[PDB]
Order: structure tokens, then sequence, then C-alpha cells
């Protein structure tokens, strides 16, 4: 079974857990390419009462680096909130829980904004169908596939 953040059916507890960085999208590529803030790589998700708790690494130089980030929820079912960069605010538009979880994200910094796409896996990859589901999903939001990028043979440190 399937489930949107927003919709009434969602049970958050069930995204709780080991998680890993398949593909990241977006309308302003710099932002997940090689140097990117963005190019965060998720390890794990920490369910609590009105928030999440994200564990990522970054890389740079060949050389990990963990971050930990704590996303509160806002006044929207299924919409988290979360400064880094910027003001940030995201929705997991759909999950299967067990095998994959596809956010959007809108980040807002020095008055501007960009879209950002994310398929985490429950293992360190996913299945073509799946990936090219999030490619569907990524082209309802206006970015191209030449802005999405496959991290799965990069996601380990
Ligand atoms: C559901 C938790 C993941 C939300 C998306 C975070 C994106 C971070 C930038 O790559």
């Amino acid at each position: 079974e399937e489930a949107s953040s927003t919709g009434r059916n969602f049970n958050v507890e069930k995204i709780n857990g080991e998680w890993h960085t398949i593909i990241l999208a977006s309308d302003k590529r710099e932002k997940i390419e090689d140097n990117g803030n963005f190019r965060l790589f998720l390890e794990q998700i920490h369910v609590l009462e009105k928030s999440l708790v994200l564990k990522f690494h970054t890389v740079r130089d060949e050389e990990c680096s963990e971050l930990s980030m704590v996303a509160d929820k806002t006044e929207k079912a299924g919409e988290y909130s979360v400064t880094y960069d910027g003001f940030n605010t995201f929705t997991i538009p759909k999950t299967d829980y067990d095998n994959f979880l596809m956010a959007h994200l809108i980040n807002e910094k020095d008055g501007e904004t960009f879209q950002l796409m994310g398929l985490y896996g429950r293992e360190p990859d996913l299945s073509s169908d799946i990936k090219e589901r999030f490619a569907q999903l990524c082209e309802e939001h206006g970015i191209l596939r030449e802005n999405i990028i496959d991290l799965s043979n990069a996601n380990r440190c």
C-alpha cells in the first residue's frame, strides 16, 4: 500500500528507520551537484511526536561528514519545515514505507527559491521501475530528467 504525507491514511511512524539517498533532483541543478549544499546522503529518520530527526552525511574530496537536522511539523498536515542553508518546507508525496520514499522540498534563501525532490530507499538502491516512477513525479513538478541525478553508485562512505 502507498501513501502521501498529506493524505488521511498516512502513518508517519512507518517511515521511521534506515534510508539511503538514491536519486536527487532539482530545478536548480547546482544545488545537488558535487559541491552543492543539498547533495545530502540520508541515513536514518527518527520519528517523534511532532518532528522528524534526520541523519545525513555529506561528501567532499572523498571525505564523509555527518550532519543532523530536526524537521518540525508545520500547520499543514504532512508538511515539515527545517532551517538548513535557508528556510525549507517539505512533504512526502509518495511512499510505500518498505521500499521507497519520495520527498518534495521547497528551499527559500536570500529572497529566492528552488524545488528539490528526493528518492530514498530502504536498501542502497531501488528497482529501475521505482526510479522511473520517480522521474514521472519529477516531470509533474516541472523538473527535467537532465536535472535528476542518480547517486546510487556514490551513497556509501
Ligand atoms: C523525509 C525526509 C527527507 C526530506 C528531504 C530532505 C532533502 C535534503 C536535501 O537533499
